[PDB]
């Protein structure tokens, strides 16, 4: 196994996948490295086991029919693992915890939301559609783009979203197009 954190990449108390190298700290996996089970499978495995056992889930999908996928425990999963993906670059740390605006000629967005709450909302079974969640990630970077207007900051959340767009374009095997 690696020695190191996968998602933040410091050593600590780490949980050891049976199934591949891969090693995480307990609130670093998503969902939370689970209390028994062994062997062990991290989320990583278990995403690779949906496209081994169906090899055409892998053919291209319109992004509109899988927005308007229920939350079954496949798409669920998805989630986790494209939440996770986001949280595995360090600039995600921006966008983890609850924001706070107050900044001259700027006003706080109508609607907040942070990477924790998102997480928080998955563990609690809140999004019903891929939707959802999807709406809440892009949200994030959109209060961030606005709230920053010209200051160069701005960039830290078209770097984070890109991350999260090219993920989502390959766990949800989006069609490719120019
Ligand atoms: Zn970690
Ligand atoms: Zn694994
Ligand atoms: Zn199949």
């Amino acid at each position: 196994n690696s020695n190191i954190c996968e998602v933040c990449n410091k050593w600590g108390r780490l949980f050891c996948c049976d199934t591949c190298p891969r090693s995480f700290h307990e609130h670093c996996h998503i969902p939370s490295v689970e209390a028994n089970k062994n062997p062990w499978s991290c989320i990583f495995c278990r995403i690779k086991t949906i496209q081994e056992r169906c090899p055409e889930s892998q053919s291209g999908h319109q992004e509109s029919e899988v927005l308007m996928r229920q939350m079954l425990p496949e798409e669920q999963l998805k989630c986790e693992f494209l939440l996770l993906k986001v949280y595995c670059d360090s600039k995600s740390c921006f966008f983890a915890s609850e924001p706070y605006y107050n900044r001259e000629g700027s006003q706080g967005p109508q609607k907040p939301m942070w990477l924790n709450k998102v997480k928080t909302s998955l563990n609690e079974q809140m999004y019903t559609r891929v939707e959802g969640f999807v709406q809440d990630m892009r949200l994030i970077f959109h209060n961030h783009k606005e709230f920053y207007r010209e200051d160069k900051f701005t960039r830290l959340g078209i770097q984070v979203q890109d991350i999260f767009e090219k993920n989502f374009r390959n766990i949800f095997a989006i069609q490719e197009t120019s």
